[PDB]
């Protein structure tokens, strides 16, 4: 009867986890696909600009903060973008690396009048993707914390059901 109850609980927990994943992850997947589709011409042209725009600077500050390069100097961002390995690093960073203090500091910096995909696309074609990607990171932090006990419980419940059948 523990096998029966745990089978039902595993089914319910897996359904809930799949629903949460369908709710959250596809935004990140679409943002990452859009980022991968960005041509190098736009980034190269914007890198050589004499001065940065307000919206681009504001988003780039948070983007560099996420990359552990906590520097507000535009030259630092130019140096970071100079390396070609950044093209790989766009698809390498994960969401679990986010810290609670980082989100707490970035939440005030989220300028509601300024951030918007449609309005920001006019300023630069490449700027549109990164925004949503960051949001899918900010809209997944504090939910991975909620799902982590659920994920662990699902794995342990499946294993324990198998061991219980053997016993």
């Amino acid at each position: 009867k523990q096998c029966e109850i745990q089978a039902e609980q595993i089914s319910k927990e897996k359904e809930e986890a799949e629903r949460e994943l369908e709710a959250a992850l596809p935004a990140l997947r679409r943002a990452q696909e859009a980022v991968d589709s960005i041509e190098s011409k736009d980034i190269v042209e914007l890198k050589a600009n004499k001065k940065p725009l307000d919206i681009i600077k504001y988003i780039m500050d948070a983007v560099l903060v996420f990359f552990k390069a906590r520097l507000s100097y535009d030259e630092s961002g130019i140096q970071t973008l100079g390396d070609m390995n950044f093209m790989k690093k766009l698809k390498e960073f994960e969401k679990d690396s986010i810290n609670e203090e980082t989100i707490e500091l970035l939440e005030p910096y989220l300028n509601q009048s300024e951030f918007n995909d449609t309005f920001a696309t006019k300023a630069s074609k490449a700027a549109a993707g990164i925004l949503k990607w960051a949001f899918a990171i900010y809209e997944y932090h504090q939910k991975s914390k909620i799902v982590k006990p659920k994920r662990i419980q699902v794995a342990i419940a499946e294993g324990r059901q198998a061991i219980a059948l053997k016993e």
